[PDB]
């Protein structure tokens, strides 16, 4: 079979999000999803990616993702790899589509039929979290104290402040709740290493992003003095950048964002280079419903998969979704994703598409 | 003053090349510029950056550069940056319009009042150039070969077929002439060694962009082997990827290009801490003339600058160019970049403009 | 234009100060400052300095600060590197006059119109500083001890008494005061790791100068016990002694004196690498007004600049100062500078005056 | 015994020396003597070390090299430890008289009688040389080169012809001349690596002062290409730098200016550090009588000294030179340096004295 059409799809009501469609002359399409610069990302889906994908073969997954690394841009979660990557997760649909097989199975098998998820007055979600099953959550309380000083000082009263969180939820639920921190890659190394030790009465989890991703050496001074394993990075993209961050001899738990670094053809050659390293790989979501579709995908399959983070309208873009039971997150069944884009989109949401063809290119 | 308005410029008979023009209260106007999918910038310049800028002070320039540094799409060459680099450069013009002074007296000075340049049958070209006083050169005759085995392999017949240009070039000229040799990052790191070590015989003078620019541990490897200092990289993005570059003990000539690293501003500064290293820089141009100025202006400024690449249609776009006389290569006259587009662009170019104001973010 | 004349002011009821004017053609006349050595830098700006800066255009101010490193005594903060400073904070004087800009606008303009600042009973001046909104302090009550035995050794009963200061600012104003620790490079390797362990139970900001820095690798022995990063150094000169400090691993809040470094030519540059190294800079005060001021710029422009030092006379030196408000300083009004020798500083002071013109050098 | 007053000497047809006497109670006076900035030095040894050191027992020389280490400026040859350098050789000159001992025994005894020297048309010089005994010459001839360009460049024709004077002494000589290159500091990394390749036809013995002594660790990226030795540094001070330079693992030949680096007390300590590295010492001279005198001293007692190198009007300065013969020199007979200055001083020369006493500190 031959691609034929690309389709970028938008909603107003969601401006960051950004759906990719890849029909075939088969008349089977595949659906894939990126989130965050949506306009730039769709310009660049139809510039770039749509006169070097028409009428090529989708099934040839490694070969389209080796055509489409730019010049420029590559090792990164820059629009034009989110671009390449909301496409690799498309031609993974259309590949499960044409075999009749779960995403799961075609990265290898269902390692498992499950996989425990996580979750983003912290002492009462803690506690309605727990009766729901969910043993893990992650905050980010450090975040306002960042923006006061753009990252490079935190005064010890608002780190005073910040820590009451953490002693809210040990105070309700004790033990019986990992307590996963992020930090959005705000602060410098001195005042994230500051915050680091302080954080070490409350028995975090992990601690994510606690500097930008930019030079990763600067990760071993954090790693010193950090009580917790980095998380990091759903900021990073390539498996290029992945190396880096494991020869730095500091990573914790390995952080992807399928939709940003490359794709489940990156993510999932990323998963397999961490498990040589004995560490785990926890797939990002919260975004948007085929990215949480494609990553528990990911995660059923790695044998080094630690949990799946998910949201506590996405019914309305699509027509199954993943379901989560005591606990535990699966795939909506079937071939591909499991999942399309819903008939009944244009009525719900302002939609706005737009398409690629040979007679376009 | 006041940003007003963010304007960008492309012209349907050069597809790479986009202007960002930004507008302000006062009546000063900056431009800037940048190269590759300029469609996919375009749509970022207005969807990203003048929802932040428009209303702020210009002056401000190394507050906007930080406030433009992405969540996502840092530490690259990617659109995002590109954008912002663009950006930087208009910023840059404005600053040198508002005090009547070139952008090299702004950036430090002019350390030397003209440069060395290089451009891009061989012995001939060769022969050609020293007449007119240029004594180095860059050539790619292995790109072919690179593109036969996507750089993972070179026979050595196709290899010594490679290093015929260079035996021309030194057979007419001999040692006259600087020979620097660019891979375009094609080459996988076997074979980039391989040629490194044949390219011998010929004394070249750099090896520019020897493998991919993603994991840049791996230069070790090639440093070990090459006859020439590497060149790298126009591809990096950013002080942080020249940290990482420096920190590789494999660096040499510091290669790159200000509109697609951040911008004057981090290149005057990437410029600085290469000769902290005692190594030099060699800011990219051969795209259009406003990173050419830009970057003669940068180079007439950096202690560390080692030479001005240069083309050997520019005077239709722009109102005056930089000149190269016997060799060097100098700013034109004037305050900020010394040029603005030509008054009669829309004339011979086919023009497209769009528009971002206060009304429409 | 071109520099005519260089003068050189001292007054003898403040032997260490010593100011450097730098006339102009065009009568424009730049003022600079350093400090310690004050006969020693005067006879070095007319002995070595005026030979190779009369006639010279004042404006190309990195090839200047280039033309006067020295065959010996460079890399260091020496009286040749005193005086050298002193004169590049001139030309950035004169640079901004010319300009109509303030300083911190030619540096990449204000980053903060305003910076937090630190001054140097201990529980009763911790009080009577956050009344008046200082937050932070530093104290060095390891001095005496250190002199008693050339900083070999320290005895336990010793050590405890000087704690105390520590432990009264705690019962005194509890977290909410920074406590940084001044050792003015006086202390061995041994007794340095033994005093910073003592201090971990008093939350210390920050350890500056903790032993000499004449071999900066002994630093990763007392990091690896430190319970607060190292400053350093204002005793160190040049990007390269920076650069050395940044490379050891070991580099915490980035210390430097514009006047004993090489001016601000060298600062902003060694403030730009620190930050690729994501931690921030400090610029040293409490000497003369010239220098907290230029340092007042350079701390509004660098983006990472943390907190600037100041004094809790002055105004009989020179025509304005930087404004306390708050515990935020900012820089006086004006073009350069925005400050003069004062008119009345004859009649107030002992003043000693020296010249260097075309006919004396 | 206590020092009485401190004496300055200056010469006007030699503006580049200066001389130190250390007077005593005993009227036994020492002699020291310094080059460059004679009188930025001479200021400092009235201002800062004659207020410390007058009415202090001289024999206490280690404590008295202690006791003027300065706060700033220390670990370089800038002003103040040149006049610390001047003051310290004066101390070895009043123990040796004290002691009726020549310096070379009290540094721990004459380890050889005399030393082997080298000396600064090439084919022509070296016959000469060899003639009279001398089998080694110091030649600088890539310096021009290196001005053109301030070190960041050289062109293969300006190589090829600074690489003749190697060829004229090779055809005239062959190996019988051990041919030493110095570079003094002049050019940056990447031609400092393309020359010293160049140089691998002539069988070169040391390659002296490459790159600027700044940032040590840049030397092992010259190391691994080097066809001879680095030899390194006349240009560092005190036993600090010479750490520094050992733990680069890229030391060869050590060199020192007891003049420049911290006197002989940090030179004899400096030369057993390198022993302890297997490498040898060869003690800077063609500056002044004094310090080529004291120089050989240290030459004759250190086991690890290689040469003493030597010129090829000392006769009107001083009372006594080294001689040499065959090649070899020696120091003078006598107690302490085994010189003074010239009783006839004042009437060969134009000579200005400066004294500090207890009546004007
Ligand atoms: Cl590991
Ligand atoms: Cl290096
Ligand atoms: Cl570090
Ligand atoms: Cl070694």
């Amino acid at each position: 079979m031959k691609i034929t059409k690309l389709e970028t799809v938008r909603v107003a009501e969601r401006t960051n999000l950004l759906w990719v469609l890849v029909h075939t002359d088969e008349g089977i399409t595949g659906l894939g999803e990126t989130f965050f610069g949506a306009e730039t990302v769709e310009t660049y889906v139809h510039e770039y990616i749509a006169p070097r994908v028409i009428g090529r073969d989708p099934l040839q997954i490694d070969l389209l993702a080796q055509d489409l690394v730019g010049y420029l841009g590559f090792r990164s979660s820059g629009a034009e790899v989110r671009g390449n990557s909301a496409f690799d997760i498309a031609l993974w649909d259309i590949f499960g589509k044409a075999t009749n097989q779960p995403i799961a199975q075609l990265l290898g098998g269902f390692s498992r039929r499950e996989i425990r998820t996580y979750n983003t007055r912290a002492d009462e979600l803690a506690h309605s979290l727990l009766e729901d099953g969910i043993t893990a959550m992650k905050i980010w309380p450090f975040d306002a104290a960042a923006e006061k000083t753009r990252g490079q000082y935190i005064s010890m009263p608002d780190l005073k402040s910040a820590l009451e969180p953490f002693e809210k939820i040990r105070k309700a639920v004790g033990d019986k709740m990992d307590i996963m921190v992020e930090f959005h890659s705000m602060w410098q190394l001195l005042p994230a290493m500051q915050i680091a030790k302080a954080l070490t009465p409350y028995q975090t989890f992990w601690h994510e992003d606690p500097i930008k991703m930019d030079s990763l050496s600067s990760l071993t001074r954090y790693a010193a003095v950090s009580p917790a394993p980095i998380s990091a990075s759903e900021t990073l993209g390539s498996r290029w950048a992945f190396r880096d961050l494991l020869e730095t001899g500091a990573a914790g738990v390995v952080m992807l964002d399928i939709s940003w670094c490359g794709g489940l053809s990156e993510a999932r050659k990323i998963a397999s280079m961490a498990e040589a390293w004995h560490l785990p790989v926890a797939p990002h979501n919260c975004t948007g419903p085929v990215v949480l579709c494609a990553s528990t995908h990911l995660s059923l399959n790695a044998p080094n998969a630690l949990v799946q983070e998910s949201v506590r309208w996405y019914r309305d873009l699509v027509t199954a979704l993943p379901e989560v039971k005591n606990g535990m997150i699966t795939v909506p069944p079937g071939a591909g994703l499991g999942m399309e884009l819903h008939p009944d989109i244009e009525k719900t949401f302002t939609v706005s598409r737009r398409f690629s063809d040979a007679a376009s290119i």
